[PDB]
C-alpha cells in the first residue's frame, strides 16, 4: 500500500549500503554491546533479499497497532516508512526514566484515536539510536511528517 512518496523515503537496499540511515531497523545494531553477546552482522545481500518483506512487516505494524486501515495513504505511507526504519516496538512504547517503566508513545495514542495530524506531528519524537540523538533521523522524521500531513491541513 505504501505510495510513491513513501517509497522514495524508504529507498532501496543499495541506498542502505551507501547511506546507512536508510537501513531497516533490524540492522542498526553495530557496536552497541553492553550481554547479550556479539553476533555476526547481516550481509548486504541478506538486506536486499529481505527488503520487501520488511516493508510488509512495517505495513503490518501500522495496520495492526496504529489503525493503518483507517488512515489516508499519505499518513499510512509516512508511518510505514517510520516503522521500517525504527521498528514497530519503538513506535509503540518507550522507556520513561521518570516513571521507571515502558509507557505508550504519544504517536501511538493519537493513532488509536484516529487523530492523524497529531500523530504525524509526533514523528520527530523518534530520532535516537541506542539512546543517542542523530541529525539524520531528525531530518527523516521531518520529511515523513510533511508527507503525513499532506491533505490533512490547509494547503496554503
Amino acid at each position: 500500500r505504501t505510495n510513491q512518496a513513501g517509497l522514495e523515503l524508504i529507498g532501496n537496499a543499495e541506498g542502505c549500503r551507501r547511506d546507512p540511515y536508510m537501513c531497516p531497523a533490524g540492522v542498526w545494531t553495530d557496536g552497541i554491546g553492553n550481554g547479550v553477546t556479539p553476533g555476526v552482522r547481516k550481509t548486504d545481500q541478506q538486506i536486499a533479499a529481505d527488503w520487501e518483506k520488511n516493508i510488509l512487516i512495517a505495513e503490518r505494524c501500522i495496520n495492526q497497532h496504529f489503525r493503518g486501515k483507517d488512515m489516508p495513504d499519505n499518513a499510512f505511507s509516512a508511518m510505514t516508512s517510520a516503522a521500517f526504519n525504527m521498528g514497530c516496538n519503538s513506535l509503540r512504547t518507550y522507556y520513561s526514566k521518570a516513571r521507571g517503566m515502558r509507557v505508550e508513545t504519544s504517536i501511538h495514542k493519537w493513532a488509536q484515536k484516529g487523530e492523524w495530524v497529531n500523530m504525524c506531528n509526533h514523528l520527530p519524537d523518534f530520532v535516537n539510536s541506542n539512546g543517542v540523538p542523530l541529525r539524520g533521523l531528525k531530518i527523516r522524521r521531518e520529511k515523513e511528517r510533511q508527507l503525513c500531513l499532506t491533505g490533512l491541513v490547509n494547503e496554503h
